[PDB]
Parts: structure tokens; C-alpha cells; sequence
């Protein structure tokens, strides 16, 4: 079944239930995941209207870019040239800058394939949007199945050699309660490597460094709890998980990432090289989601895309976007209960 | 009463009735208007659905801007520097460039005063987009009266020095048909001077010219087909109208221009300095509104901005707009009936 109603502000909620009686909603203002619920338990965090997105924080559920993450100083190297891209935080490009892609109302088209629905939304970026060459057409196809498999498909080509690493920027919460800590979900990665930061301002501190024997090391599931009980510097700093993981097998294939509270759990594919956890450091700011004061640690991200900090450590990958070149992403979150 | 639904690819159709029965709409697709209508005649051109906006012609009934007309080169000079601004016409930037604002979905929120509803439709600009500096809050606040008054308010701050000078591209069509021609509407227009075009690329000649007592002279009211049948220069040059008239006298309180068909009449008033007339010029193209084979010269526009050509007619005015100077502009568009005795045939 597909319902299309008004969330706000002129945007449009696209729900949909799969056979299974799963459902999932986005809404095209920033081609967004507003909500994932099983039995009426929520999956993932979400507001109620386009309002609070945009009055609370406008990340979460987000398509976000043209490039996801923190590039340094808003500076990118194109065709040897420099450019500064928008700067919101601090010197700091992140997410795109300000007012991003996130923010706008993107078009959609909504097609139903029986065990499969897509809604595809799009958007241009204008030549010089945030410091962006282009102009960029893209477009951010999120599909539900009735084998509860959510993904996620951008396409996107421009006009002009520019730079492209989108991401999605869901949070997770199987508590189905921000109020709850994710401090008791298993958290297993298939990563041997992060990339640490610098310090306060985020910014890549240049270094890879290896994971195993810490308490970042996340190839055989643990308790996230062990990650936010750690000593690390790293962990220290951000006071939780704020870092790229460096993924030792790429390819689709792959499970990735598994994240999981008691029978429930979510699967991670994608084709990108990295994947960003957040674990939503946000202390006492208790941001309300369903009326539910947030706390510290109430939510997890798993944003893949590129590495932030390429800029710096070339190693990381490339996100240079040739014109007339067509860039593609797929991420997939697939949802299993354990009978 | 107001309405709201779907009318495609996610934008929405805001409908408003009011008491007399006159009904107009919007969509937040380019926070346009699309239809206006009286005793079921359709007053302007417009589709049904978003996708042919898309498909057919992203300008009709749009918000257009940053910047309206066109800019020779894309080079605008701002706070003594040159910018060059998206070209999209040739080396021109025409109407703000490639896909611009009128492309765009804006947010909206409706007001309902009662006598008075409004629609007010939300964008940013971007710092860069398009080349021009920003970023750039914008609102078009579209409301409709009982006094049968369709009124169009504008509003910006940028964080940035920066031009702007958006307008209204509603096209007129009185007979509420696209292949019916408006050569027998009636134009009554307070302007005594024009703006010429160099060539077919459009860009101001450099000059303005006198029109009083040319086949371009509608101060006293007399029917389009003078203009369009005229062997003048500049009409041969674009098939039509397709240039900035300039108001004689300045104020929102002045009747600037008065379009007439049998008994309805639409009134315009604006706080702005020109009137940028288009008729719709398209010989055979035959675009298709509500299946009808739009014919040459089935629309007219008056699209009230600062005259295009600024840039080299520094008397047409300055569209600059300084750093958090909040700019607006208020173009009324109000509907009659008998206002004068309309009675011609053609
Ligand atoms: O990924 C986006 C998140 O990045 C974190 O480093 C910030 O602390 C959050 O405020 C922000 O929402
Ligand atoms: O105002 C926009 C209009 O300008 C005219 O000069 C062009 O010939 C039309 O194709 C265009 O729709
Ligand atoms: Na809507």
C-alpha cells in the first residue's frame, strides 16, 4: 500500500507497507527517511512534520551533500584550481554547507513495482550553488520490498568537473524511544581501519590508524557499550563514535555493518568505501523526537560514502565528479527479526 | 474557501475561491499562478498538471528572477566588482539563468484573513547560485480579495551585495483560449517611452525612444492588433511586444495599465518603474493549452520589474541590493467588470 499525504510546509509524506505489514516513510524536503517502524515499534529516529525538521535539525533521515561529511577550510582542489565551498561550521564545508540540498524540496515520481516501490526524487544543484561547480542533476531513489529491504540508489551528472560523495543520514534507535541510550545494541563492522580526527573542530588528523586491539574494533559484534565505556583519546574526544571506518572488503555483496537489539537487526550494504558512525554525542541537548526528550547516545548512524578528509589523505579515495560523467550510489538497511 | 492537493511530481495546487465566486490558483512550482478564472473562462494561460510546466514551458504565471530579462554577457558589476552570472541564452543571462527559481519548489504557508487570502512561497537562493552572491532569503506572497484583487508581494535580504529584481510572468488571454489571438483585447498603457532591443538576441539597443502617437503609443486605450499588424522596427524585429514600456508616473496608487476584453477588464498597479511587455510571439510552435493550439500572439504579459538594461542604461535604475537591505516590491493585478463599453469585432 502507498499513502501520499501533506507533512508541512508543502512537503509530502510518501508511506509505504510492504506485505509484510512494514512500514517506511520519507518526505521530499531533503529526500528524506522520516520513518521505520515494525509492529508499531520505531527502527529509527524521525519528527512528525517538515517544521521539526527544519526548526530541530534538519540531518536526520537527510539525503545530505553535494559532499557528506567535514572538508576542511571549505577548500577543494578542481582542475588545480581552488574553490571554497560554503562554510558553516566554523572554516569548516559540512554537509554541503549551509541551506544544502537537505534543506530543499526536492521532485518526486513514485513508482510501484508489486514486491517493490520506488520514489525517486530529484534535484539540481545550480553552477555555483555553496561554491559547488555545476550545474548537477541528481536524483535519490529510495525503494521499500517486501522482503523489508529499505535502499537507496543516487545518480547524478554535471555539467562541469566538480566534486560528488552524497550519503544518508539516518539514525537509528531500535529502543523505538530517543529517551533510550543505543549503549545496548550489538554493534558488528567489517572494518580493521578508522580514520581519527584532528580535534574538536573534527577536522581528519591525517592518519589512518588500525583497529584491532581497541575498543573500536568492531569485527565481531560487541556491545556499543564497550565503545562508549572506552578510554581511547578518539572516543574521549567526541565522547562516543563520530568517525570514519575504513571497510576492508568493498563491494555490495557484503554485509557490512549488522546492528542489533534483541531479535531485531539491521543489515548494512553498500558500494561506497566507508561508512561514518555517529552515535548522536549530543549530551544534554535532549532534542525532542515523538515527545521523547533525546538522550545522549540516543541514536546511531551508519553514513557511507567516501571518507571525509580526502583533502588530505589522498588514500582515502577521489571524490572528484567529471563532467558529463554518471556518478552512482547504492546503500542498502535490510530488516530481519529473528524468530 | 481554499483547497490544497497534489497537482504533480510533488508540487501542490493551492485553490482559492472568494465570496464573489472568482476563483484563482497557485503552485508552489516556481510560486506561480496557474489559472484565474470568472463565470468558467479561464482570464490567463496556464496547464493542468506540473509536468507540462516542465515540459512545455517552465515561465508561464512564474516568479522569475533573481534577476528578470535579459543581461548582456551575464556581467553585472556589484560593489565595484564584475560578476558574470549563468548564461543561458547565448552569452546572455536570461531570466536568472538556467534552471532558476521558477524551477524550483518553494515552501509555502496560507494565511486566511478572511476577505483576504495569502500564499506565501519560501525560497533560498544560495550563496553562488547561478553566480550571484547570496545567500538570499526570498518570499512571493500571491493573495487574493473580495475585491477581486490578485496582489503579488515581494521580499529579500541577502547576506551578500548582490542584484535583484525578480517579477510576475503571467500571461493574459481574455478570451480563455491559447488559440485565440489577443489582438482583440483593448490596451490602455501609461507609458510614453520605450526600451528598443538591439537585435535578435535581445540585449537593450542602448537607447530609450519616444512612442507617443507610434502604432506603440497606448496611453489612450486602442486595440493590440494596432501593435501587432505595425511595420515598425522594433515590432518586425521580435514578431510583437517583447520590451520594457516605462511608466510615465511612479506609485501603486496609479492605474498603469488596463486590459480590456468585452465587459472584463484586468487592472495592474505596481510599485515598480517599467512594464516589460511579451505577446506570446511564437508563430507556428502552437503550444498546447487545455488542448487548445496556442496561436502567435495568444498571450500577453506584463511583467512589472526595473527595466531590463540597466547595465547599460544606468537611467533605467540600479537593481543592486545591499547586504541585509531588505528589498520588496508589490505588483497588483485586479479583475472588473464593465468598467468602460468594450464593444469591437475582429
Ligand atoms: O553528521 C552530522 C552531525 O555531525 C556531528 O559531528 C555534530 O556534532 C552534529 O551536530 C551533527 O548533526
Ligand atoms: O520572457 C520569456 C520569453 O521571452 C521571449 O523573448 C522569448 O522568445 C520566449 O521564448 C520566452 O518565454
Ligand atoms: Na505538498
Amino acid at each position: 500500500s502507498i499513502k501520499i499525504r501533506d507533512f508541512g510546509l508543502g512537503s509530502d509524506l510518501i508511506s509505504l507497507t510492504n506485505k509484510a505489514g512494514v512500514t517506511i516513510s520519507f518526505t521530499n524536503l531533503g529526500a528524506r527517511i522520516v520513518d521505520w517502524q515494525k509492529d508499531g515499534k520505531h527502527l529509527i529516529l524521525g519528527f512528525d512534520s517538515a517544521k521539526e525538521y527544519l526548526e530541530k535539525d534538519a540531518y536526520p533521515g537527510a539525503t545530505v551533500g553535494p559532499t557528506a561529511g567535514r572538508i576542511k577550510d571549505g577548500l577543494v582542489k578542481i582542475s588545480g584550481k581552488d574553490y571554497i565551498l560554503n562554510q558553516n561550521e566554523g572554516p569548516q564545508t559540512l554537509h554541503g554547507g549551509e541551506e544544502s540540498i537537505h534543506t530543499k524540496l526536492w521532485t518526486y515520481e513514485v513508482t510501484d513495482l508489486g514486491a517493490e516501490v520506488q520514489v525517486k526524487f530529484s534535484l539540481v544543484s545550480n553552477d555555483g550553488t555553496n561554491g559547488y561547480p555545476g550545474k548537477i542533476e541528481m536524483s535519490v531513489t529510495h525503494s521499500f520490498d517486501d522482503d523489508n529491504k529499505w535502499k537507496i540508489h543516487y545518480e547524478a551528472i554535471s555539467d562541469k568537473d566538480t566534486v560528488f560523495n552524497p550519503t544518508g543520514h539516518v539514525y537509528f534507535n531500535l529502543n523505538g524511544d530517543a529517551s533510550e541510550s543505543v549503549e545496548n545494541h550489538g554493534l558488528r563492522l567489517a572494518a580493521s581501519r578508522f580514520v581519527p580526527l584532528k580535534d574538536q573542530t573534527e577536522i581528519v588528523r591525517g592518519d589512518i590508524v588500525d583497529i584491532k586491539n581497541t575498543d573500536l574494533d568492531f569485527r565481531q559484534e560487541k556491545q556499543l557499550s564497550n565503545a562508549f565505556n572506552s578510554n581511547m583519546e578518539q572516543v574521549q574526544l567526541v565522547k562516543g563514535i563520530d568517525h570514519p571506518f575504513l571497510l576492508d572488503q568493498l563491494g555490495l555483496d557484503k554485509e557490512q555493518a549488522r546492528l542489533t537489539l534483541d531479535d531485531t537487526s539491521i543489515s548494512v550494504f553498500t558500494d561506497q568505501p566507508s561508512i561514518v558512525i555517529f552515535t548522536a554525542n549530543f549530551g544534554d541537548l535532549g532534542t525532542l523526537y515523538h515527545e521523547k526528550k533525546q538522550v545522549h547516545h540516543g541514536g546511531i548512524t551508519f553514513e557511507c560514502q567516501v571518507s571525509p578528509g580526502s583533502e588530505q589523505i589522498p588514500e582515502l579515495g577521489d571524490i572528484s565528479l567529471k563532467a558529463g560523467e554518471k556518478y552512482q550510489a547504492t546503500t542498502i538497511y535490510s530488516l530481519h527479526t529473528k524468530l
